[PDB]
């Protein structure tokens, strides 16, 4: 079915498994304990095994966290280093 | 206080002025004429110009693409390559 779905077990039981395998970003997806319905990802790294809420927004899609801006200019700088474009790589730079 | 702020100058306006300059990223901000009240943005990019929707959130952050599945798989596979911990570099690995 799917190798990282081990549906519904406990976090405790994910940060048990997780600790042994032998490498950074081993994972899996389980079903919530506390707020059911939404998904949490596991998974190790160094001497830990985090944990990452699965949201979802308005219109459904999934996501564990997105890139947002404060002010303009915030946005701007950011995206003189990062594509303006989804599909193109546009880097902001002065005019002029 | 703001170099690449042009306020309110015509979408048309702004590619006239913006088609001039010679750099791939060359860019400005200002108030949508189609929208009165919200920012766009203006990049000159190959032999054209292209435009932004500043777009806003329920929470009022500035923002212009984001990056969302729609399925969880998509969201897996992406965060192979990307980290999903937004301070830490932190990459999926399947389990053994
Ligand atoms: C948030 As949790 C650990 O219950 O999935």
């Amino acid at each position: 079915p799917h190798p990282w779905f081990f549906g519904k077990i406990p976090r405790a039981k994910a940060e048990e498994m997780l600790s042994k395998q032998r490498h950074d970003g081993a994972f899996l997806i389980r079903e919530s304990e506390s707020a059911p319905g939404d998904f949490s990802l596991s998974v190790k790294f160094g001497n830990d095994v985090q944990h990452f809420k699965v949201l979802r927004d308005g219109a459904g899609k999934y996501f564990l966290w997105v890139v947002k801006f404060n002010s303009l200019n915030e946005l701007v700088d950011y995206h003189r280093s990062t594509s303006v474009s989804r599909n193109q790589q546009i880097f902001l730079r002065d005019i002029e």
